[PDB]
């Protein structure tokens, strides 16, 4: 035998909108293998595109697509400037797309390339909203008749015409719903008393197997958090998600010392810098970091090993900016890793499935990878022309006062 | 006078089951003396017998049987892969041998060697189990009506076909049941609603001065360890076992931050590393480990000092596979300990006793060691070649989806 | 496509010594495709050869041999005492086996399922012991001539009649020579005055390019182990490996108080919860744990992905008594992990290499896996057959006064 | 069998001055066994004598004899004011002699009881003592020729009329020389640039393989300190004793940040609260606190295990107002301690000798308790009788300016 190098030989960039912007990168190798990445970075689509095509992907031609870890280490410092959303979302492409080729190879689903199957299948959660409380139970009661055996709820704060996660969107919310940005307007105080009253009329109308969860979504300080995870601890959340802003890693010491509530944080996250210390003083009970802007299967293995030292699961982030072909490795992280505690799952349109093909699916509050070699994914590029880019925005969030405040 | 050599002049392990597996040790001195120790390691049983055989006791023969320390730190650091359950096991057995010898030749029960009888009796705990709350209640009158001034209760969880403390045993917890290993199923949030209702109910039932236990059985994580603390104070327990696993001993810190419910671990450690953090930070209040399978009187008591400057007490593990002759050096050492917080007692079967002649006995809600020279116990081998190994494992447990999980 | 179940449809334990003793583990699958792990635990052997054939084995039969984690976890969590030397050293030829069998059914050699190569091949260290400073240096002459970039020097002390690291073996130590233990004695006090001169004669011979390591043995205190980093400070050592015992891992703060001179430690590590702190506290430059003794491919992977948060890189211990598969498992390892340090290599006899047939092989101070799928090794069992077990214990030490110290 | 008890049937306390004063508590026993314990406190020994004869005794007879824990913690706990020095010197006194009882109707020397031989002897060190570096060095030549394998060395301060060491005593050093306490003058500068000039000529005269101590006797601040701790480190001293004073246990930090030279401390604390922070920061070597003066065998042996969980090793203070008892009962505690360290050994006169026969002896820088059954010692109570107590202060120190300071 001799070291057999699979060289690349070409890779693209694809940009399509069946339903929402989503960016994908395929990379082709000398016998004709491919593999496909997510790029895509929710409202800033086109950096990435841009971040690729411009930069990484002239570096990426010619190289031994089977040196998945080099490649990575590779883009990852020899950027200079390091990590960040853009540079990690890029590099999450490429890693992904590698890491299909490499199971392809071998004649496998991903996941018996990450050490099996540890589990049956994935739990999920679904996304309940509604204007008011009643609304939102009404919601969640579908997703319990759907088997769904947890669910994020989200509810209108009464007084303020709009909140996260509440919209027209039932089986999913779509955010980025903006040629230019909305703006909402927030009051703390109104949510702070509001949101344990939805939990309390919740447990009282869906009874207490169902596992029930609540995304802060930014927009509280630490001694807020520790009270309203105080209020909330009655009603036995799953988690608590999102409850500050998370830059200053020490803020959750606070929170962590006045509730027993679980907390989640870190969807945004793009590098374990951004959640070390969380992780090691413990102060979280579920990393949302994902496969698509965490910097790949490469690099959220590494992050979940380091987790699991310090009793902190995989919650990973699965809204609809998340393509199918993040979905697809995200489940096979999940079948795969240890310490595996839940996975978001927002349904995408008809028309993203028909674009990107998968084996994944749904049955009984559970997503499994399905058993196709690689990923279990790829994009239909004629489809996919079909569907022209169409700028949209997440939206924004200020005070009552008119403060820039979180969205 | 000279220097006494009393020398080894042969070693050997019986392996029995008179009802589960037992491993002893028994050491023969030049003058015809002899000490037994207890070697047994519930479901991994031949490792230690191989251990002991084939490794450790060649080089015991020939030894002077006075030199205890130094027989210990012997084998302790010339195993040079140092510690570990088999190891540490098999030392346990050497160091029991060898203090059973010493006070023989002292003519005194060990307990006088080991500073003298501190109490009049060693307080005993022993287990109420029961598919539903009320069989686990009627059970534990039982345990009141023959004196027992402390009892643990375990129950079945509902939803859940079985779960740790609950058999068809009574006065006794039986596990290691399986050809190949039980599997079970677990989930957290099921037990975590119902283990507060049986701590009501028996309270209720049975009265405040009655102590009272409960063995979570490594099956929580830290955040959820609190919460089962704080919403178990308003019963006072005695404590609250083996909340989380403890390889992360930093992990206790989180309880301990948010429940002022006493707390106990330690039945498996092997050495004073596994729970040196734990003691220093005043992160529990009983220290479960034994005899058997932390490295024997000698080391038992090395730990049990440092406990002691650290308002940390004895709750020595007393399950079955702790054979008597575990159970006489485990109430010498009770006996003379000064930081001595309660013994756990589960009853052998009739044969074993026969087996395991001993001096030591129950009364009154406590065991006492008896007054014989020695450990005051011994191996009846005749009888115990009547009843050959039997392999048998312990149990394992596995979350909802399949995913490996802790017994 | 449907998940394919690859059943063990058996395994066994085969002891052989073609010049020391080695343990192997040979697994079987339904369509005959197998797997071989090495399970060597030095002067223990036999205890896990029982740990398998007697527990482990029996529960390892008719498992899907594609679930790796899976299986880890079961045998990490099921043997309910947790960890050790035995259990884990048993684990990880179960865990080599099976990463063996996987990359085989991928067709691949096996460091292309962890993440490709990032290196060339794999820098490693010889050993150059001698009775004087003027042999020892003379020895590492030859391994300079060999193409070494790295030695290690071992010196006899003069005023004592051993040390660790020189005896008669040139290309390699070979430590377990007793039918009982030997005994050895030992003073600090001559070997800290003596140990710079080794390496300030060494640098003025030897030059600066080559690599220069060290290796204390366990032999200090750490305010000892300070003052012998500082007095080697002119000489820029590799590292300075296990300075003291670790098992109160603190010790280490005060040796990196005091030098630069860079550390190793953990040779004889089982787990992680070894040198947690260590690495979380920068107290080390190189981990020195192996696949062999520290759970398998499995386990070395998390732990090193830990390291490399904290500038901690891969420095894997090699000595004779871990089998050409380990040196396998361990090549495919160093090839792949990006934080790679330095790889031990002492030379096994030609007989022990006819025994373990292997495609990995020497090169101008590197090592390389080779490209054969699987691990690239296996065994030879009919010549296995011809090398029955012979007992043979590592040596142990004693201070001048005959107390009972670190070998 | 029955539980023996043997009671206590009478106790008296002896004060003697051959040649200076000691206290010794005798108790006797139902069936005239009998023991003794040192209770000697320099200085204010007759505060020991009221403490014992006034409070302690009475409350003494009639108890078990037996029970030397029980009775240890009725002292410690019971005197409700607790600790200190003549408390805890009191009580080391019973604890003596209850151990010395025990040995007895055991039939062994007292080192068997407590674990049994770790060393074939205990080295010792004695006391060079000079005017000037030239005379200090010729009395460590003397010691030398003695089989002295360690030596404390303490010169006269030029320009200072005495310092501590330092007197016409050669083979001892006898300071409680006042009716009245004499009084010393101090000049910490002349002091530290002094002292390494000593160590420089005694390495130069004496070589390197002689172990060399010296004792600051609590002069220094901890900056002071870890300057000298500094100047001293190319001698490699043994230890470097109470170099402040230690009611501040933190003081030691910036000793142990700026020196590598090993530190001892302790002499003068009564309990495990004089030094557990000291221990537990890993900020000495070697604690010098004593069966005397820290409250018996029975709680020396608990500090010493603490000790060995963070490298610190016994360094017992050994003065000659520390009486035969006390070193019988030191002697059988250094050779039965796994970290033992070093012993001070200041020769008594020999009309102590005769009024405390005893089986202890030197030979060739080693003392050995002997093999009598007990302690091996007792007080001949006619020839004590000859020799009257004589009032005897130890010595005070004052800076230049008259500021009382630290003798
Ligand atoms: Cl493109
Ligand atoms: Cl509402
Ligand atoms: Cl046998
Ligand atoms: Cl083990
Ligand atoms: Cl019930
Ligand atoms: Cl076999
Ligand atoms: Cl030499
Ligand atoms: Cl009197
Ligand atoms: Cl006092
Ligand atoms: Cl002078
Ligand atoms: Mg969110
Ligand atoms: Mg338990
Ligand atoms: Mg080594
Ligand atoms: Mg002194």
């Amino acid at each position: 035998y001799f070291q057999s190098m699979l060289k690349i030989i070409d890779a693209k960039v694809i940009v399509t909108c069946p339903g929402r912007n989503f960016v994908t990168l395929k990379i082709t190798t000398s016998d004709g293998v491919t593999g496909v990445g997510d790029a895509t970075l929710n409202g800033r689509e086109l950096a990435v595109v841009s971040y690729l095509r411009d930069h990484m992907i002239p570096c990426l031609i010619g190289r031994d697509a089977h040196r998945i870890e080099d490649v990575w280490q590779f883009f990852y410092r020899g950027s200079y400037w390091r990590g960040g959303p853009v540079a990690m979302t890029a590099l999450a492409a490429v890693d992904m797309a590698l890491w299909d080729i490499k199971a392809k190879l071998a004649g496998m689903p991903l996941y018996q390339l990450l050490g099996g199957a540890c589990r049956e299948g994935v739990m999920v959660y679904g996304h309940a909203n509604g204007e008011t409380i009643e609304d939102t139970i009404a919601e969640a009661r579908k997703y319990q008749a759907l088997g769904y055996k947890a669910i994020r709820l989200q509810s209108g704060v009464p007084g303020l015409p709009s909140t996260y996660g509440v919209s027209g969107d039932k089986m999913f919310y779509e955010p980025a719903d903006g040629n230019l940005p909305t703006e909402n307007v927030w009051s703390t105080s109104k949510y702070l008393k509001h949101a344990p009253k939805l939990f309390e009329a919740a447990r009282e109308a869906l009874g207490d197997d169902v596992h029930l969860l609540h995304d802060v979504h930014h927009r509280l300080t630490p001694i807020e958090a520790g009270r309203l995870g105080k209020d909330l601890e009655p009603y036995r959340l799953f988690w608590l998600e999102d409850a500050v802003p998370a830059e200053n890693q020490a803020g959750f010491r606070l929170i962590r010392q006045h509730t027993t509530t679980p907390l989640a944080v870190g969807e945004i996250f793009s590098h374990v810098w951004d959640c070390k210390q969380l992780i090691e003083e413990q102060l979280i009970d579920y990393l949302r970091a994902t496969v698509l802007h965490a910097g790949g299967i490469t690099n959220l293995r590494k992050i979940a090993a380091f987790a699991d030292l310090h009793h902190v699961r995989t919650g990973c982030h699965g809204a609809t900016d998340l393509s199918p072909i993040t979905m697809a490795a995200a489940l096979h992280f999940d079948l795969s890793v240890s310490n595996f505690g839940l996975q978001e799952y927002m349904r995408h349109t008809p028309e993203t499935d028909a674009v990107f093909p998968h084996a994944y699916s749904y049955k009984d509050g559970m997503l499994h990878p399905g058993e196709a070699p690689g990923l279990g994914v790829d994009i239909d590029e004629a489809l996919a022309g079909q569907y022209p880019y169409k700028r949209a925005y997440l939206p924004v969030n200020r005070l009552e006062d008119g403060t820039m405040y979180n969205w």
